[PDB]
Parts: structure tokens; C-alpha cells; sequence
């Protein structure tokens, strides 16, 4: 509250550390469905159904241009990528499996780096 603060957690390295994680996700072999924005002219249903499209290249551009105010807003956009994937893709498909694998990979790196 006013003039009552918990001790200052060091956040000076968060930007660098989120960038490293994002690099690791970009280079994973199962990243291919997520590297670029879904082409809304060429994929029927996507535009109407997925209210907030997100992909790794869009996260990279936001990160590089100071559009994440803190590490939680970064994790929210990564998780949105995988939540979108589950909304549009069956679990038993290559893309559906890719999303599960990438979410797992991310959540471990997130915990190991920050928690």
C-alpha cells in the first residue's frame, strides 16, 4: 500500500532472459506452426474464431520494441499462442501435438529461469 513495499525483486535481467527463452522456442523443431502469423486470407475460420492471434515473430517484435511492461505480460502472449492452437486444432494432429509439446517446453524453462 502507500509507503509499504515488499522487498525489490531484481528485474534488470528479465528482458534478456525472456529473449533467451524465446530464442529457445524459435529453434525448437516443433516451433514451425507458431513461427509466423496464421494467414487469415488463406485459413478459413481462423479470423472469426481466434479473437487474438499470436505467434513467435509477433512476440519477438513486441519484445524488441518495449511493448511488454513486465515478464508476466510476455508469458501471457506465449500461452496465448498455445491456447489458440488448442482452440483450432484437434489433440490428435501434428499441430495439436506440436502445441502441447511447446507449452511443456516453455513452462519448464519459465519455472527454471524465474521460479
Amino acid at each position: 500500500s502507500m509507503s509499504v513495499k515488499k522487498p525489490k525483486r531484481d528485474d534488470s535481467k528479465d528482458l534478456a532472459l525472456c529473449s533467451m527463452i524465446l530464442t529457445e522456442m524459435e529453434t525448437h523443431e516443433d516451433a514451425w506452426p507458431f513461427l509466423l502469423p496464421v494467414n487469415l486470407k488463406l485459413v478459413p475460420g481462423y479470423k472469426k474464431v481466434i479473437k487474438k492471434p499470436m505467434d513467435f515473430s509477433t512476440i519477438r517484435e513486441k519484445l524488441s520494441s518495449g511493448q511488454y511492461p513486465n515478464l508476466e505480460t510476455f508469458a501471457l502472449d506465449v500461452r496465448l499462442v498455445f491456447d489458440n492452437c488448442e482452440t483450432f486444432n484437434e489433440d490428435d494432429s501434428d499441430i495439436g501435438r506440436a502445441g502441447h509439446n511447446m507449452r511443456k517446453y516453455f513452462e519448464k524453462k519459465w519455472t527454471d529461469t524465474f521460479k
